[PDB]
């Protein structure tokens, strides 16, 4: 029954992918963010600039208040609100009714995005990190708790204004193609893997695969960039810059701050490498590695001049809190949460990216000695 949830998910370029939801008794229509990247279930509950509808709790006969306050600070922005429950459904999602958990966003910071056309986020990831505490349940938590749905979902991010597929419950074979490559969720609090080794253009970085996952390293479907650790994101900006010194850029390109244009049609993509990052694996000594394509890291942005060229913003950047494998990594892929046997899927996707010469790709087996020294403690 996953038909009915291909392609229920929309969004702009960098600003989110999100799903239709309602909220409440009658219901309520809410667009919702769909983030791997936290655990916290939340809505605009009061009016704000850039929101367009907001959840109404006096209108709700199922609301029901937990007299607990609640702020959840992210990487970027921070909201505050108040806890309550009330019933949810996805209606392009499986057909059932969940007594969820609601943060009610009363005043909030730099979250809100404006034009994004959501309206509250949907934080995926375990209990172990939900604001205020881990006694909070988190949506995906009640949904199979309450429901026979399942105990895993699948995100199919197509890039670019965006669609996508969240399919709950289950796997579609027809959203990807080959073989799923499968690596262990370290621990249930984000969705954190280990990475095992980096090529740029098939050439090893060399550094102690520690700093790959100094502190961790997440998938997050909430965070559009891939970020990286201040050691590993200087080797990797110095490896590119050097594949592509045929051009030059502002350094303030290279920041993220500054976009590049070049005339419609006429992008360079070959003097831009490709990035391969190792995940361990489901065997010893084995690991896979998928190959992001500079149409990745390469983000498309509005024309900032009076033409019609092509023009993208650096779509990596620094991290002090691990590598963040964010939306711009899982646009090429077909990605499993496989919650159910602590497992993290990775397939080359149906909306897969397309450079003419080199193709996005999920390759395995090969061999890795001592994996288990790349976790950091
Ligand atoms: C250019 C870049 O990419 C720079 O960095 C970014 C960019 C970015 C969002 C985040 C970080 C961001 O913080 N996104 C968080 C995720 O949940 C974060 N996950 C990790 C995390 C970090 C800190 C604390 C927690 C707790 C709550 C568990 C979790 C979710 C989120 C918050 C606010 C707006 C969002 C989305 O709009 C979605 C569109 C993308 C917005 O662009």
């Amino acid at each position: 029954s996953f038909v009915e949830m291909v392609d229920n998910l929309r969004g702009k370029s960098g600003q989110g992918y999100y799903v239709e939801m309602t909220v409440g008794s009658p219901p309520q229509t809410l667009n919702i963010l769909v983030d791997t990247g936290s655990s916290n279930f939340a809505v605009g509950a009061a009016p704000h600039p850039f929101l367009h509808r907001y959840y109404q709790r006096q209108l709700s006969s199922t609301y029901r208040d937990l007299r607990k306050g609640v702020y959840v600070p992210y990487t970027q922005g921070k909201w505050e609100g108040e806890l309550g429950t009330d019933l949810v459904s996805i209606p392009h999602g499986p057909n059932v009714t969940v007594r969820a958990n609601i943060a009610a966003i009363t005043e909030s910071d730099k979250f809100f995005i404006n034009g994004s056309n959501w309206e509250g986020i949907l934080g995926l990831a375990y209990a172990e990190i939900a604001r205020p505490d881990d006694s909070l349940e988190p949506f995906f938590d009640s949904l199979v708790k309450q429901t026979h749905v399942p105990n895993l979902f699948s995100l199919q991010l197509c890039g670019a204004s965006v669609g996508g597929s969240m399919i709950i419950g289950g796997i579609d074979h027809s959203l990807y193609t080959g073989s799923l490559w499968y690596t262990p969720i370290r621990r249930e609090w984000y969705y954190e893997v280990i990475i095992v080794r980096v090529e740029i253009n098939g050439q090893d970085l060399k550094m102690d695969c520690k700093e790959y996952n100094y502190d961790k390293s997440i998938v997050d479907s909430g965070t559009t960039n891939l970020r990286l650790p201040k050691k590993v994101f200087e080797a990797a900006v110095k490896s590119i810059k050097a594949a592509s010194s045929t051009e030059k850029f502002p350094d303030g390109f290279w920041l993220g701050e500054q976009l590049v244009c070049w005339q419609a049609g006429t992008t360079p993509w070959n003097i831009f490498p490709v990035i391969s990052l190792y995940l361990m694996g489901e065997v010893t000594n084995q690991s896979f590695r998928i190959t992001i394509l500079p149409q990745q890291y390469l983000r498309p942005v509005e024309d900032v001049a009076t033409s019609q060229d092509d023009c993208y913003k650096f779509a990596i950047s620094q991290s002090s809190t691990g590598t963040v494998m964010g939306a711009v990594i899982m646009e090429g892929f077909y990605v499993v949460f496989d919650r159910a046997r602590k497992r993290i899927g990775f397939a080359v996707s149906a909306c897969h990216v397309h450079d003419e010469f080199r193709t996005a790709a999920v390759e395995g087996p090969f061999v890795t000695l001592d994996m288990e020294d790349c976790g950091y403690n």
